[PDB]
DNA sequence: CTTTTTTGCCTAAAATGTGATCTAGATCACATTTTTCGCATCTTTTTTATGCTATAATGTGTGCAGTCTGACGCGGCG
């Protein structure tokens, strides 16, 4: 619980960028990259 | 006196009237087979909610405004 929060700030550039490729006026910047986060937070909790 | 027109008769003849006596018709309230209908099964059949893809990738602006403006509020701004 602490020490996955680490990792989650880390890459959060990662997130933000690539969100910002379908930042095409499709819907919105933050919606995409709250988005962005689930699906990373979901990564986080399988890798190995 | 002769004609024709009429009626009545001859002479043949259809239409009228006896009602008594049946006889095939139509009624008449209530049980049975057909339509094919409506909701439950199947039962598919399609469609839809949900689930993964292991080289590698790390701070926007993003296309615009053409900036009205005069008075008054109000936070400063001294």
């Amino acid at each position: 619980r602490r020490a996955k929060k680490e990792m989650v700030e880390a890459n959060l550039r990662l997130v933000i960028s690539i969100a910002k490729k379908y930042t095409n006026r499709g819907l919105q910047f933050l919606d995409l990259i709250q988005e962005g986060n689930i699906g990373l937070m979901k990564a986080v909790d399988k890798f190995e």
